[PDB]
């Protein structure tokens, strides 16, 4: 279980659920960022970055996705570090899911405001 949180502080670390040992399988985890109209949230990642690949197909088994507003980003997965990202709003939500196999270490992010 590891959907459903919310953040008001303006400054924090988020990491996958155990990272950065490897991540449960079957994971729906939910991060919300809420703060006042006006302020614009900064996220990057940090450290190792390894969520579960394909070769062939785009991010099918686990991935994390960001959304504000209208905008996406992502899904990411793999081994490589997603650039960092200026939402340009104060509502965030990062959703992270995993499938029932597999061995990855995860994610970490921290975000200000
Ligand atoms: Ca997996």
């Amino acid at each position: 279980e590891c959907s459903g949180n919310l953040f008001t502080q303006r400054t924090g670390t988020i990491t996958s659920p155990d990272y950065p040992n490897p991540y449960p399988k079957s994971s729906e985890c939910s991060y919300t960022i809420d703060l006042e109209e006006g302020f614009m949230v900064t996220l990057q990642f940090e450290d190792i970055f390894d969520i579960e690949d394909h070769p062939e197909v785009p991010c099918p088994y686990d991935y994390i996705k960001i959304k504000a507003g209208s905008k996406v980003w992502g899904p990411f997965c793999g081994e490589k570090s997603p650039e960092p990202i200026s939402t340009q709003s104060h509502s965030i939500q990062i959703l992270f899911r995993s499938d029932n196999s597999g061995e990855n270490r995860g994610w970490r992010l921290s975000y200000r405001a």
